[PDB]
C-alpha cells in the first residue's frame, strides 16, 4: 500500500535555495541536480524527489509558493523584471526500497 | 487535458552541443545534465525532456538525426574511420504536468 | 522488449565500487553527482535502463554495494559510525530505442 510517485521539478538557481531548505523543514526528502536550459542555455536547478503519492499535492504547493512566475523591481530608475518559474512532472513509480 | 511524456536522451558530450541547439531552434524544453558512462565511466551528456505525447516522434528523430552512432576519419595526435556518436534514449509516462 | 529504469540514489563513498560493479556485471548505468539529506551534502545519482527482468538483479547489485552500515571511525578511542544506505525507485518506461 506504498503507493509511490517521482517527482521533477526544474527552478531557477535564484529559488533553489529556499526551496531546498523548505523541502527539508517539511520533511521532503529531495535530491538536486544543478542543469542547464532555457533559450540561453543558462543554469538551473532540477529536483528529484521520491514521495508518496498522498503527499504529491503537499509538494506540489511547497514548490509553487517557492518558485513561481514573478516580476520584481531591479537596477541595473528600477525596472520591473520577470523572474522565476518552476516546470515540474509527476511521474508513477513502480516499485521503492531503502537499503 | 494534454498527455505528456518524458524522455530522457544519453548522448556524447561531442554531439550534446549541436542536439541542444536544435532542441531549441525547434521549440524543445529540453534540460541538460552532465554525466558519466560506458566502459572506461567518461563523460557524456544527459537530457530531459518534459513533452506532449503527440510530439515524441519528432523529438525522437531530431536526436536520432543529431547523434546517432557513426564512423568517421580520425588522424591520431596515416588517417583512420573510427566510431563515434550513439544515443541511448527512454521514454517514459507522466502522470501530471504543471508550469508555475 | 520490457523496460524498465531504476533511478539510485547512493553515498559518494559507495559510488565507486558500486558503479565497477555494474560493469563488471553488464549493467550500462549513467551516474550524475548530486546533493541531498539534511545537511545537503554531495552523494551520487544513477539512472539505470535496464530489461524489467533484471530488475531485481540491479536491485541487489545495490543493496550489497550500498546498505546501511556501521563502521570503526577515529575522529579527527575509535568508535563505530553508521554509514551507506540507498534509496532507489524503479519506474516503467513505454519506449526505449538505441541510436
Amino acid at each position: 500500500a506504498m503507493a509511490t510517485k517521482l517527482v521533477i521539478a526544474i527552478v531557477q538557481d535564484k529559488d533553489a535555495n529556499y526551496l531546498s531548505d523548505q523541502f527539508i523543514d517539511q520533511n521532503v526528502r529531495a535530491t538536486k541536480l544543478s542543469t542547464t536550459g532555457g533559450f540561453l542555455q543558462s543554469g538551473n536547478t532540477t529536483f528529484m524527489i521520491g514521495i508518496e503519492e498522498e503527499r504529491v499535492p503537499e509538494v506540489l504547493e511547497i514548490i509553487k509558493k517557492a518558485s513561481h512566475t514573478r516580476e520584481e523591481f531591479m537596477t541595473p530608475y528600477p525596472i520591473k523584471v520577470q523572474v522565476g518559474g518552476a516546470t515540474v512532472l509527476v511521474l508513477p513509480v513502480d516499485q521503492f526500497e531503502r537499503f
